[PDB]
């Protein structure tokens, strides 16, 4: 029932998911001046060399690329994290125009889109168990701005026409997510939540300072996807982002000066 429209969007979510008004909700505005540099923070460790992508899927709210998470093949650790987190999927949030689309904001600035690489803490055995724990997930967030193309994103955008509508999926093997990372792994981090229902407060957010650049043609292909299923009135999948939520009792830490 939930979505991003006037009658079922983010302002409505608390009715089915009361935690929407909780104490550690995401996304948030990252005030860069107030975020404190924490010299105790370690470099992020991103080990994606053995990543195995499986399928790409339009789930009615975004599109996602899903990985084999049955072994430690693609893992996140270090940074603010204790232990090892397995990559299960990545997806995007984007706007109807280039001046909006990201979920997190930086000094109130919105990016055209935001990439989320979702990982779960292996000590909990599976994603379903992990989301019920305050340190169950680590989501790596990467901003997208419009300019030069990102060659590593092209194999993704070229297949989107085959998953136009809700519930469509396709084989998507041998995709290398290293091709979506910016040069620097400098990051902000804070305790937060899933940004879609069920909005569980299970996420250590790690948001990279450096955005990746994608081309207008690449983002344009995102905007041709549909929220609706095949045979329903066509509603473009655009503006599938939750706005910034109250920071409340939280400190955002920076890994860099
Ligand atoms: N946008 S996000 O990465 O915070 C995210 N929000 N919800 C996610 C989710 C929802 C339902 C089941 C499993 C997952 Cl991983 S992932
Ligand atoms: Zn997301």
């Amino acid at each position: 029932h939930w979505g991003y429209g006037k009658h079922n969007g983010p302002e409505h979510w608390h009715k089915d998911f009361p935690i929407a008004k909780g104490e550690r909700q995401s996304p948030v505005d990252i005030d860069t001046h107030t975020a404190k540099y924490d010299p105790s923070l370690k470099p992020l460790s991103v080990s994606y060399d053995q990543a195995t992508s499986l399928r790409i899927l339009n789930n009615g709210h975004s599109f996602q690329v899903t990985f084999d998470d049955s072994q430690d093949k693609a893992v996140l650790k270090g940074g603010p994290l204790d232990g090892t987190y397995r990559l299960i999927q990545f997806h995007f949030h984007w706007g109807s125009l280039d001046g909006q689309g990201s979920e997190h904001t930086v000094d109130k600035k919105k990016y055209a889109a935001e990439l989320h690489l979702v990982h779960w803490n292996t000590k909990y055995g599976d994603l379903g168990k992990a989301v019920q724990q305050p340190d169950g997930l680590a989501v790596l967030g990467i901003f997208l701005k419009v300019g030069s193309a990102k060659p590593g994103l092209q194999k993704v955008v070229d297949v989107l026409d085959s998953i136009k509508t809700e519930g469509k999926s396709a084989d998507f093997t041998n995709f290398d997510p290293r091709g979506l990372l910016p040069e620097s792994l400098d990051y902000w981090t804070y305790p937060g939540s899933l940004t879609t229902p069920p909005l569980l407060e299970c996420v250590t957010w790690i948001v990279l300072k450096e955005p990746i650049s994608v081309s207008s043609e690449q983002v344009l292909k995102f905007r041709k996807l549909n929220f609706n299923g095949e045979g329903e009135p066509e509603e473009l999948m655009v503006d599938n982002w939750r706005p910034a939520q109250p920071l409340k009792n939280r400190q955002i830490k920076a890994s860099f000066k």
